[PDB]
């Protein structure tokens, strides 16, 4: 395998909480313990109600972690409330807006 392979889905954990620095972005740094680093990141979001579609924007095409991570994760949610995993990581954002409520 080459350097930048997948990391562990279950070997992250979170250095920095998402959250919206100014430019309607959702960011989030994630660390990773494990071997074969730097590597790529597996992130994926859904929003309530909506399981079997990612709704993550992601504005980075690629996240990676670097020797002890610092994975800068930017992406992009419908406003509501949404479940974003990194990895096998879960944590919930709830974005501010114009949406369909019913």
């Amino acid at each position: 395998s080459n350097t930048y392979s997948m990391c562990d889905k279950t070997k992250f954990k979170w250095k920095r909480v998402p959250v919206d620095s100014g430019h309607d972005t959702v960011v989030m740094e994630v660390s990773y313990t494990g071997s074969d680093k730097p590597c790529r990141i597996p992130v994926r979001a859904v929003a309530h109600g909506v399981p079997t579609i990612n709704v993550a924007m992601l504005i980075t095409p690629n996240p990676t972690i670097e020797t002890s991570g610092g994975g800068f994760i930017e992406m992009q949610l419908p406003p509501g409330d949404n479940i974003i995993y990194v990895g096998d990581l879960s944590q919930q954002w709830f974005q501010k807006g114009s949406t369909i409520g019913r």
